[PDB]
């Protein structure tokens, strides 16, 4: 069974923990990868009522099982915030435009 749900794809914990320690830690150093520049600050429009305070990172999270390094980011994304705290995750998939959806 998957932990995260996001459109087809398929998480478990372990892949959403390998994620978010890749990009936390590009986040502690003060760097970024890619075109659109992850891990970048997450505003929450959409209004998500997560468990942990905020400021919020988005980091892409890919169904390949590799860690993010450039490139499409793909739908998906972990959110994270200072504390390394996972706030949780995130898709395009299944929202209008550029809008997000939780995974389920
Ligand atoms: N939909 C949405 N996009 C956000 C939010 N905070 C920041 N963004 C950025 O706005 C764009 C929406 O897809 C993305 O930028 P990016 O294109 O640079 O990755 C996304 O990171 C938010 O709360 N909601
Ligand atoms: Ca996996």
């Amino acid at each position: 069974a998957c932990d995260y749900t996001c459109g087809s794809n398929c998480y478990s914990s372990s892949d959403v923990s390998t994620a978010q320690a890749a990009g936390y830690k590009l986040h502690e150093d003060g760097e970024t990868v890619g075109s659109n520049s992850y891990p970048h600050k997450y505003n929450n429009y959409e209004g998500f009522d997560f468990s942990v305070s905020s400021p919020y990172y988005e980091w892409p999270i890919l169904s390949s099982g590799d860690v993010y390094s450039g490139g499409s980011p793909g739908a998906d994304r972990v959110v994270f915030n200072e504390n390394n705290q996972l706030a949780g995750v995130i898709t395009h998939t299944g929202a209008s435009g550029n809008n997000f959806v939780e995974c389920t």
